[PDB]
């Protein structure tokens, strides 16, 4: 009959909004602020959309939530509990290597199998082959970074990250080819960049993921010092829509402020999300709580800022602040998740890897917001109130 | 793993061409001629290449291939001939209502099942319920044209199509709802039309398929004479775009020269192909051999032609002349099957249902041609040439 | 091989970001904030960046830094500040002839070879033929100043700007004839131009560099006062890029708040950059220093502010104030050098030059940024924090 | 020769900017913060600029003033001392009719040719043929305002303004007809206007001059009540393009801040400004001095505020407030004059006429500006500043 014969299923759908890559091709220089995902059509529940997420080309997690390598975020309490959330973190390296090496050992001998020297509390841990908690781990391109790097070998990291502001360098393809060559089996992320030249760069260099951002990060004043970097959202998009011609994911780093925000960096087609002040304050959290006028806050500093360079004349590119108490990431990465899983039902999507197929094929669409636009989407025209996430 | 995690089984598919919606956005007021399909990829071969068509709503051929009622192209040899190479012919109205019935009467017992008054030679052709060949039959929108309609509904008519220039109009509607009301099983083509306007008036009065073209007929001279028409290939797209939305099928009318142009217009949304000159000067076509300078040819006149309209200041619409000699149905609709099917396998679908869904779904590309293109496209460089379709 | 002899070394390079003539096409008044620079390919270290640059069509400065000639920014201490750290000074006139041919010649009688009446400290100090610091003056477009002009040459100077906020006029180009005629070795900066209009008229007069900028400074109301100017980085660009069809130096004035924004300034075309309220409360800007409230700060006025030309009805172009002590100009330039050394490692040049090289050839890419964007490249998120840049 | 024969003296003068046309092409919805005029070529002095424009069709003003007639703003001390400064005032009618008529007549009686029962003192100051100041006066479109306009006529206003927020009315354009055939030789203003077609409409009916704005007014609520209005810049460009095909002055009601704005104005179309708030808190403004915690201050409101329709169910569309003292009308006006006399050299023209003209042939040049350029171009980057316009 004529019902089927006339298009074969695919119905009309009136055409609405705009897929991502007219939204992109605009040259606005578009952030996560500036633009909204139309929603789609549901016929399932929150509970059943999957975030299982690719963190490079061999490592896959339950979840695609990272935290950052830094000295007021990561260290081996914080990397224990987004490994028990289904993420990973990635200890930081300001700080001698044998330290490093220590928090990868305490990352990796939480949970055991057969030990040679709990499973049911948290369903979505992610393990390696012998039941062992992931773990990752920053280095520099400098020369002491070899050593630093076979002592993380040594303690078993399953994937490095190379820590640079500007990643398209002859230092960093350098490192990479180094470390392709003498750990075969490790993994390598590369970064950060913002554009597709760089991307290519390093992808040709072996890259297992790409770190994306530049200037965006909470604490960063890259931007206004070196005149240098990138809208986030408009970074992520074409950073990722190269790198995934060749299957490398992305890793979206800096700027993510909430839930809307990682789930919009996601529909831009990256894999997973890192985090760096949304985690900072919490209680695995490198660092001690303490009060300024009644306001429970932690310290948290950007790595290019006087004092995390401090342990010639240095151009600071990051600042040093505190950030409010969260709580546990025990509590807190739970709301994520189930706010990810609410944001992809109303889109329409029964997964992340649906989400981005969606997105690519032009069926998920998109709409720019105005500043207007923006302030509507705000909370407006009250006399006070009180917001509570969850 | 990522390969699978980053967008599903969907790769990357470099975007190369215009979609048909990117490309009839433009206003340009293209024609077949104007413009290509891209190739896709192959992955079956061309017999496997299915061309279920649906003619109305509730009838449906098993070719594309319908033949135009007009007195020097469609008679009951035509039809039968047509009905037997799995499409349909319309008998035309310029005689009598006896006569029309008798050709209708003549189509409907060539084969029959219980006889109340070859099936393998031709695998291909259409049958009603109980075993009888299809048959279409074309009429006017005067007073008239209801007796002629009772007459051919006795005969057992299965289609009818209101024959005319300008379909959107009061008398049209009024006999639609007519034939609606006094036989409710009845299929009634509404047309020509040429808007999505004049497809909205049609569609809510209840056609069960529209007819599409004015003045690109061959033997046609609307145009230039009234000023009012557009292009056909704009003009197929356009009415089928806003017909697939109620589940319309859409006749192209007009302008056929070649597969090419078949395939074209299929691609375009249209879900058959009427054709005039292409079948006028077969064995099947109504009228005599004659020759003029040792060829063989016969006559072939619009139905707006002062000769058609004889048998008051008569406003002629078309020319009456004379077309080659292209032998006989049988041999000549199987070559026009094959092209099809070839350039399905060469745009990659394996129907013309998949067509139509890949050309809406934008998966279809399409590209321009200049003047250049399309000398280039044609046979150039050469000092003479035989040009043998099969 | 086919590896090189397909396009002969110069490789694919993803396409990604806009020319600086592409995004200064669009019309859309951008000034510094509004943009960025994306990086490029970094294979060399920061202190290997050359900032050589010139000032006039002859005169060559080792660093791009000038100060302005404004009686609260440059008097002989600051111009023998800006000698000694790489750059120049203008002297202001707001003052007696007498009194500026004074600080003139303490300017050039610092250092000498040969008296005919420290090297090693000092490495980046530029000099003249006879081993003196170079200094510049400004001067006005009125007849007594050519008496100031004859007393300036007598002490020795080196260069004049000729002092206008509108320099496209009869007053300044037959000023200029003057010059050329009266001082033929004599270099002439001509301005303040915003506009290749005027850029061609002040050519045409013969000056050997252009002042750019109008309204933008950070003390001037110009534009609300009088409704005109221009934004400064499309001012910039455009009238350099004008300029240097006739190999004309281009100094951007005004609106100059960060090493950033000195950075944007040399990448769209600019030669050397002008610096007012940036120098302001340095140690060695005339005035006083003096506390309000807790904090060290200076005066800092615009010269058409009613305080400045008191020293008829006067319609007042510029405002009064004060701004934060920045300590000495022998520590904070050095800031500013190695801020534009790393911004020109990040975008991937090894010198200034090659920085405007690339941006004409289209190798340099730029990135518009939205409300949000700026937001986003700001600090944000922060419960409190404190910015160190060195 | 060639150099004057290849082109006739026109020289390159090389194209830089947009022009108005271009400016206003874009339906951007512009108003005078968003742009300002690029500068051009001085050969003249400021006080050689001629600031004559004209007030309708047959009343021409030495400079082009207008205060508005709101019971705040405009009574018969403001008329007289506009008049002596050389502009004019409109009389508000929220009073009697013989009030207004004896303030009319106040006005008319200040200065004498020969009485029936100083002129060097104020050189600019705008007289009629008995040597007597001119005076405005405004009406409604009711009944009453007939008998209303008989006292103002008897006391002897030269030009009457129709009061009213939407001009295009019926009952506006009747009045109008009844003025005309009533008394032929008074001048007429209709308005408000914003749109091209309301200005045809009223220069069918036979004004002298439209007044232009909607809702951009300083005390105005209309845009954010009604939904109705148009950014002031476009309207006054738009209108007078419009109206200047017929001969017909615009006024520029609205809006006006500053004499950057007064500039911008006049450049766009308009012949004469309106001013409310800038001329509010003057001494001759109506009203008594107060104090509010040591700021001295006047009341200025709306007319269409509730106070103002005090003395069923009244929607009101302005606000009462309360502006800064400004001190004297007669020191005030020749601030203005010098400004805008000091734009015009600035932008390279003799007289208002002349800057007209090049806008409407292309010569005036025009630049967007975006939020970071609005800023760049306010006060900025400093601790604290005194801002003294004169
Ligand atoms: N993502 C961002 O936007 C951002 C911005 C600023 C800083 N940061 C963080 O701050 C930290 C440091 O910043 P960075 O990017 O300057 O790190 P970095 O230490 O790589 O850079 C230091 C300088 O040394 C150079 N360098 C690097 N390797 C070298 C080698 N082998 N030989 C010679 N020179 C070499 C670099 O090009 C750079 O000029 C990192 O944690 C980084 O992630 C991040
Ligand atoms: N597709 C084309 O481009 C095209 C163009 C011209 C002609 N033709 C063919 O030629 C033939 C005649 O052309 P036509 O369109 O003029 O046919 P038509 O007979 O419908 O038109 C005849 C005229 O009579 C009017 N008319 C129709 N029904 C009426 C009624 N009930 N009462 C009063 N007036 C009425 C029509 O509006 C038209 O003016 C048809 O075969 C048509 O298919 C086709
Ligand atoms: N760059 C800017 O945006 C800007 C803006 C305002 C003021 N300023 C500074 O403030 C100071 C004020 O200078 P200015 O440009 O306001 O005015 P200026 O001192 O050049 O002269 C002011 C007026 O005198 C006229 N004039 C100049 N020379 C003349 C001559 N020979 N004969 C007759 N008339 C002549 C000018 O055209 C102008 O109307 C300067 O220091 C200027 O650099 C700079
Ligand atoms: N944007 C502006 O320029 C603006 C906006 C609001 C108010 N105002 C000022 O406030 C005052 C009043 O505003 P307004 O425009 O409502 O004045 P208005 O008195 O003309 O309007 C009063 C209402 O009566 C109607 N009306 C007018 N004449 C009539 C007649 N003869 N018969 C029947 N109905 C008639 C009008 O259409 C309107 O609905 C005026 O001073 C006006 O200039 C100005
Ligand atoms: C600029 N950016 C910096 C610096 N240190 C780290 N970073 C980047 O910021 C991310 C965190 O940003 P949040 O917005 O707080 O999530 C980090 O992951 C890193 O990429 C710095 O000194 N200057
Ligand atoms: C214009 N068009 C006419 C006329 N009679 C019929 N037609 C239309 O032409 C079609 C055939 O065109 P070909 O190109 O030869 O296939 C018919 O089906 C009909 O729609 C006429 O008189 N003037
Ligand atoms: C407007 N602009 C003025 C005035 N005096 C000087 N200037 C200009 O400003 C520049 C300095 O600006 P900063 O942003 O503080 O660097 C000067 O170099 C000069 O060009 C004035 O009165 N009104
Ligand atoms: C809106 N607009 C109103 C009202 N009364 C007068 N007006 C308009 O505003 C002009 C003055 O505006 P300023 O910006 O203060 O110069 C007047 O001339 C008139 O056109 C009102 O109640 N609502």
């Amino acid at each position: 009959m004529a019902d089927y014969l006339i298009s074969g299923g695919t119905s009309y759908v009136p055409d609405d909004g705009l897929t991502a890559q007219q939204l992109f091709n605009c040259g606005d220089g578009l952030t996560y602020n500036d633009f909204l995902i139309l929603p789609g059509y549901i016929d399932f529940t929150a509970d059943q959309v999957d975030l299982t997420s690719a963190l490079t080309k061999k490592i896959t997690l339950k979840t695609p939530l990272v935290s950052s390598p830094m000295d007021t975020v990561t260290e081996a309490g914080m990397a224990i509990a987004m490994a028990l959330t289904g993420g990973i973190g990635f200890i930081h390296h300001n700080c001698t290597p044998e330290f490093q090496a220590n928090e990868v050992r305490k990352v990796k001998k939480y949970e055991q199998g057969f030990i040679t020297d709990k499973n049911r509390d948290y369903p979505l841990a992610s393990k390696d082959a012998k039941k062992q908690l992931p773990c990752g781990a920053a280095i520099g391109t400098h020369e002491d970074d070899k050593y630093r790097l076979d002592l993380l070998a040594q303690a078993g990291v399953d994937v490095v990250v190379l820590d640079s502001s500007q990643g398209n360098s002859i230092f960093q393809i350098n490192m990479i080819k180094y470390i392709k060559d003498k750990y075969p089996n490790l993994q390598v992320i590369g970064g950060n960049v913002v554009t597709a030249a760089q991307a290519k760069n390093l992808i040709d260099a072996g890259v297992d993921a790409l770190r994306v951002g530049m200037g965006s990060g909470s604490i960063c004043i890259t931007q206004e010092v070196l005149a240098c970097g990138r809208p986030q959202a408009t970074a992520v998009y074409k950073v990722s829509e190269y790198a995934r011609r060749f299957g490398v994911p992305v890793i979206a780093d800096g700027g993510i402020q909430n839930v809307g925000h990682i789930a919009k960096a996601l529909a831009l087609g990256a894999s997973t999300v890192m985090m760096g002040s949304l985690l900072a304050a919490t209680t695995e959290a490198p660092g001690e709580y303490f009060f300024s006028d009644g306001i429970r806050l932690k310290k948290y500093r950007g790595m290019g800022s006087l004092d995390a360079m401090d342990k010639k004349i240095k151009v600071a590119q990051g600042v040093s602040g505190a950030v409010q108490d969260k709580g546990s990431i025990h509590k807190f990465v739970p709301y994520l998740i189930a706010g990810i899983q609410h944001s992809c039902q109303d889109i329409g999507a029964k997964s992340l890897t649906q989400v981005r197929a969606m997105m690519y094929s032009g069926e998920l669409k998109f709409e720019k917001r105005t500043s207007s636009a923006q302030v509507e989407g705000g909370v407006h025209s009250l006399h006070s109130y009180e917001k509570r996430l969850f």
